[PDB]
This record gives structure tokens, C-alpha cells and sequence, in this order.
């Protein structure tokens, strides 16, 4: 069983992931992701949760009072808290592995400019808090950043949702005069495992040679 | 404006789209989004988008003929046609603020095991076509790496207009027994800059050490 408990402005950015899980995980008790709008925690008549950076600059930091309520409510002792933000330690596959065997992840979604940072370092003190961006580019908020998370982690839980992969075909054997590769039709299964491997190195050589060294 | 067509089995996936920021730029006319069914495309009873692979493996490959006709009718030679993919080139704030001057994106979004790779390479003689990778993480689909694409381009593009930010602080001074660092509320504008610059180089060496050149753990 995983719990995701995802806070955010924008509740309605979450719904179709929550849709899409299937009848069977959640009847079977696999998963269950609950979306919880952060205005609900607000303070004032405004529903302010954003508040001017101190040592001034431009933009709007969100308000440690409101995530702490927030926080407080819906954390436990077994949360990992995880904080999507482009100035995070990186989310990769080892860490979706990782996180796909814990029992409860809270996913706070942010603004860019981000949570006053007492909220991560109180929330530290009596839980685990993971600060990870998905990748070398900024966004505006944490919310497409926490779609991409739970769907990297829960296709890695049984149900529920190195070198490049090569070029992939299918039929029919010649399209727009472009022909698969003829060694993919010879039945010889350790000649094809041979050229997928040398398609492979070419590949990775091209688009990410960071992966060779 | 901006043109954004994104191309999908799951249309429904990319309604994200119509929230925050690249809804306000959809509301603003600075972009339009026209997400369509590849379904559209098909011409039998079971609306078959897949296939089994030549040379064997797990899994099915989208078919080529359906995404043929899918960009034939989407697409012209001014098109940017870009591929979310793990094995694609890696997506980065420098292409983010590269595409945020195109008139016309497609998004053309793969789930199974992939699409043909004669699609992108036929899309190829008539247009410039980019395989992009949003990390280094395995999705089910392309959906999820486009709405990342579209946020990313979009709080770029004008008329909505190195190393980690550091700690960013708001009111109340003191919460919970925890200050604010008192060169924030010292209203000194040199040592604050000289702070901030230090924090940021401090994060990005713990969290980023390759954005500095240093190994990674
Ligand atoms: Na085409
Ligand atoms: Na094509």
C-alpha cells in the first residue's frame, strides 16, 4: 500500500493522475493519491499564501504559517516529505526506485522562487524532507514537477499505473521508402542482440556522451 | 503568438495545460494549445495505434502509418516537431528559452515502447524535428514530459516576461523558534547580495557539484 498526499494551489492540475489509477490497485488498497488545495490552511479573509522575500528582490515566497498547518495535518512520523524545486538534489530512477517502496509520500508544490525555508528545515526535525529537481530548467510552480514524480514512481510499484535505448519498427517492412533493417527479420537472435547494442553506443555517443564518460 | 499542438492517445491527460501560468498565457491569446486524439488518424474498428516489434523485445511500437498521417495534417516545414523520449537529446533551460521564439511546436507524445523511429526520421525531410529527454527517469508516457515542455517554454515567451537559488525567507522574523538570518532584516544591500551569493554557491555545491565542475556523489 503507498499513500500520496499532494498540496498545492492548483488541486485541479492533479485529477486526471488520480483518474487514470486503476479501479483494481485502489479497490485492491496498492495506492491512494489524495489532493489537498494549500488555501484551506489560510489564515485570513485573503486565503494569502505568499508573502514579500526578506532582504527584498523581486517575486513572493510562500508563507511558513500556512504550509506548517498544513504539514502538521497531513504529515506523519513514516512521511517523506518530498519538495519538487528547481534548485533541488536531482530526482533520477535510482530515486524512484527508492521512493516506490515507501508507505507515504506528501508533495508539497511550490512557487519557483519557494517555501520559506523554515517549513523544510522544522518539517526535518521529526521527518525526512527530500528537495529534488526533475531536471537542468526552471517552472513556474512544483505541480507538473509532482506529476512527473508519481508517475516515475508508481510504474515501478507491481499493479499499479548505461546506454540509450536504440531505434524501435514495426510493420510494415517498407514505409515512405524507408526499409527496417533487414538483420531485425533474420532470426539470427544473437546478431540482432549485437547490432541493438552497437545502435546503442551510437546513440548514447550522439545525444548523451556524459553517459560514457 | 505561439502555436502548441500536442498529439496523444490520452487527451485528456494534458487538461493541466488550462491551470497556472500556461493557462493564463492561453487566456492572454500569447500561445494557443490544441491537443488532438491520434485515434483520429486510424481507419479500422479497433482504432489500433500499436504493433509487436521486428527483431523481437517486451512490449508494442507505435505504428508509423497512423503518425504519418497524424503530422501530415498538423504539420508543416516551419514546424518544431519534438519527441519526448528517454533516449532523446537532454531538454535544458538553454532549448527551453530556444523554443520560446518558434511560432509553431508539436508535441508528439509516445507511451508502449516507443514509435517507429521511421516517423521521426521521414518528419525529418520535411521539417526540424528534436528527440528531447526531460531527465534521467523512465515515464510510462510523453503526456507528463509535455506539460513540463509547455511550462517550461511558456513563462519564457515575451509578453509573459549557472547555479541554484538559495534559503528565500517571508514574515514572521521569528516562527516556531526559528529567525531569519539577520543580514535579511539589516536593510544592507551589499552584504544581503554578498549573502545570497554565498548561499547559492553553498547549495549548488552540496546539492549541483557538476553545475561547478565537481564530481557527482
Ligand atoms: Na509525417
Ligand atoms: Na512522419
Amino acid at each position: 500500500s503507498m499513500k500520496i498526499d499532494v498540496v498545492t494551489i492548483f488541486p485541479e492540475y492533479l485529477q486526471p493522475v488520480r483518474q487514470s489509477l486503476p479501479g483494481k490497485a485502489i479497490d485492491a488498497g496498492l495506492v491512494d493519491v489524495a489532493v489537498h488545495d494549500l488555501r484551506r490552511w489560510t489564515h485570513d479573509v485573503h486565503k494569502s499564501v505568499d508573502d514579500s522575500p526578506y532582504g527584498g528582490g523581486p517575486g513572493m515566497v510562500m508563507k511558513p504559517t500556512v504550509w506548517g498547518d498544513a504539514l502538521d495535518e497531513i504529515c506523519t512520523s513514516e512521511t517523506l516529505l518530498v519538495v519538487p524545486t528547481p534548485a533541488g538534489y536531482p530526482f533520477t530512477q535510482e530515486t524512484a526506485w527508492q521512493w516506490s517502496t515507501e508507505d507515504h509520500l506528501v508533495i508539497a508544490c511550490g512557487r519557483y522562487e519557494g517555501i520559506d525555508q523554515r517549513v523544510a528545515d522544522d518539517a526535518a526535525t521529526r521527518m525526512r524532507v527530500r528537495e529534488v529537481s526533475i531536471g537542468d530548467y526552471v517552472l513556474n510552480g512544483g505541480e507538473a514537477a509532482a506529476l512527473v514524480i508519481i508517475e516515475a514512481v508508481l510504474r515501478l510499484v507491481p499493479g499499479v499505473l548505461s546506454l540509450l535505448e536504440g531505434p524501435s519498427y514495426t510493420r510494415p517492412p517498407s514505409w515512405r521508402g524507408m526499409d527496417v533493417p533487414p538483420v531485425l527479420l533474420s532470426g539470427d537472435h544473437a546478431k540482432i542482440a549485437a547490432w541493438r547494442a552497437e545502435q546503442s553506443r551510437q546513440r548514447t555517443i550522439e545525444r548523451r556522451p556524459d553517459l560514457l564518460g
